[PDB]
């Protein structure tokens, strides 16, 4: 039932969706979690509610100062680095079209989503491979074209994300650092806005087809996702995109 | 601890290698197994020794009547079919020319890989369509062009599995059946052949670059991988093939 | 205009449909056509048509001597082989579910599809090694899940040409042959069928959606990425699968 | 020969390399080129040595107002804008490790590479929704782990790219464009560096294995690919990736 006693995750956006899934479940367990945000409020409340285990570290992943503070602090506290799980992501304006994507957002999008996600993985790698030991995840998408039901900045950051994946797997499997990526189908509530309209809009079409129960059920069948390949039952599993989507993608 | 507790799984080719770490691995997490094989001895023993849960039924895979018979009589014994992991696999002369393959070998590998997936997974569905309920598994390969270690024949075979997984997903997902691969690289110990020969050759390359703790762990990498996606952790997984290689096919 | 000249080019399934737009598109191009097929009325008149840089050879692709003959006499003919195109595709009922393929459709489309496109594929390497030279295509489909729109036997098959011609592709660049395929969504007007009810069901379905002029257009548009690849232009243009659909299968 | 005759095309990166060749062959086949680049002496000579149907425009790709004035001088010149290939590509410290990227080096090659292909793409498509006619290009990579042989930056950047080009073949073919990429294997003579320095080590790497007669075979093999793909003879083929590359990604 402790499927990841005594490791240590870092988890990015983990205050809420399915980053906070994923730090209880990790939590429960037995990882020690560091909780990664900008929503300290939440974030904080997490990690008072879960104890000693589990803390909180304000970062804003496309800041590589934050990412080096939130690596090394974790690393001081515990003495290692088992699992780093760039899962932190934003979204500018749904279901819009290229011609009315501004480079603002664009820029906005993939400053958190792919820039963040790259400096969470140097950072990580960088403690990772003098342990030879280690498992670097992403929060990724489905390979098909799922800008209609997000956005063109988002799906190009995710399909970034999941070439990342792939080159670091490459990269560090020598080092005996395992790379891989955990996707829902595309947009899953708790997901940030580059403004709160966007998160507003991103609400609406959530609860327009779906029950909060439903939404809860994708958001942990990811982090049961993330759980098997942080944990040492997928010591061989590396470059995969692991999508969990019901097969929605494939037709 | 108890992953699958209830749940009835068949494994084809449950008698050695993958199948056989997976028969084990089912039987520990609760499952009831039915082990499917024509190596009788090898497979009876693995029943007697695993006890009641467990048992050994003869069955060609190419061969339509051996496979229905396969599943009614594991319906018969436990009123339902959860999980059905058609792992069977055999390979011609390994690392031959496309030139030098005869029109024979290519038949026998298709008949029992890829057609013997076919039917396990035709008559599979025809039980879970009524559940509303199922976890139809095979074992394939990466995705790059694995016949340089295997043989053309073979990879064809896997190739054409992950494209019959692609369409089942979407067929079946309708009916609450999730379809997956899960694949090593390519050959792995356990593997049978179309003549003793090439079982041999087999061996040999095994061997000559890797422990037999190796072939072991990339064989249990494998059946974990299969436990965690016939596990109620993986209620919305369905369409991958997931390929557990450490990495090697990325680069 | 005469992008071909000179080359000596097989295609089988030449007699219609995709099969007959390349004959007639490579003739124009400046090659030596040898249409094979089993419509021998067709096939020859197309032949009897285009005059004497054409002619017709019955082969039923599934049959190995079949082959040897057209790969042989074509040698004898013209002293090289520079393009084999694998494009005959027959197919078993449309829109069948998996519970109702049998095992005798499976079997008959995987022969003609998959072993048919094997064999042809051996024999043309045979030629081309000593070669150095050569340019060996497939008709194949989309990697989405075409089998909702044909069958699963059909899908099946075409995936394992997909693989087929990746793992040719890595075996055959050292001997400069390249390896693609040219692929339409999935079913276009010209295939045959394990029975003449499933042509039937075959013609229904594409009038009930389509144009003559756009049935035409589809095979031509698959017609001219044959012309493309098999052309000096697509020298260094090897293991592709070159989908022509429109971008239907990105969505 | 004339397979562009009376199109109008926008090729960037078009001073050097692939976009050089590309613009030279689509002027060799009768299109109006619009040759946009940084490197104004190069591209004003090519300019002038090709005569009138060609001109020279100073464009940064990653400046919006640049792809604006681009965009909007093309259509007042001529009417219309057929084709808009986004080529232009830099890159950073080639061969270094994930551990030490700079930010700032990867937001210049994601700024040049990634945005600047988005800001063509939407401003091309803002001129070709009303058409409801159009072809866009992107020059990326193979789909395998390509860091190894230039940068994490790099590779992330021609990733994110052909999620751009699969979504926008998605948006973009109900108004009757289409949308594909081009792709060398990874670096290709001609590229930019992020430094003088990062071009150095791409030219020896480059000379290191390689002919100058086959580096320019390499960069007209991509050309002959845009040449197809721009052409009525691929009027229906969108969303692909066309990987020039001699099969070596497959292995």
């Amino acid at each position: 039932s402790k499927r990841l006693e005594g490791k240590v995750a870092i988890i990015t956006g983990g205050a809420s969706g399915i980053g906070a899934s994923t730090v209880q479940l990790f939590h429960e367990n037995g990882a020690k979690v560091v909780i990664a945000d900008i929503q300290d409020d939440l974030g904080q409340a997490i990690a008072n509610k879960l104890g000693k285990n589990v803390c909180y570290i304000h970062c804003d992943v496309s800041n590589e100062d934050d990412i080096i503070n939130l690596v090394d602090t974790t690393v001081a506290k515990y003495g290692k680095l088992d699992i780093m799980y760039n899962n932190a992501g934003i979204i500018d304006r749904p279901f819009g079209s290229i011609l009315d994507t501004t480079k603002s957002d664009l820029e906005r999008v993939l400053g958190v989503n792919l820039v963040g996600a790259f400096l969470g993985a140097k950072h990580a790698a960088r403690v990772m491979v003098p342990q030879k030991k280690g498992c670097i995840l992403f929060t990724a998408s489905a390979c098909t074209a799922i800008a209609g039901l997000s956005t063109h900045a988002y799906a190009v950051s995710k399909y970034g994300i999941v070439g990342l994946a792939k080159n670091l797997a490459a990269e560090l499997g020598q080092h005996g650092i395992r790379v891989n990526c955990v996707s829902p189908y595309g947009v899953v509530t708790g997901i940030g806005g580059v403004s709160e309209v966007d998160v507003a809009v991103v609400e609406a079409m959530l609860s327009e087809v779906g029950n909060l129960k439903g939404q809860i059920l994708k958001a942990e069948g990811v982090a049961k996702a993330a759980l098997y390949l942080a944990s040492d039952e997928a010591n061989y599993v590396s470059g995969l995109n692991l999508v969990v989507d019901g097969g929605f993608s494939v037709v």
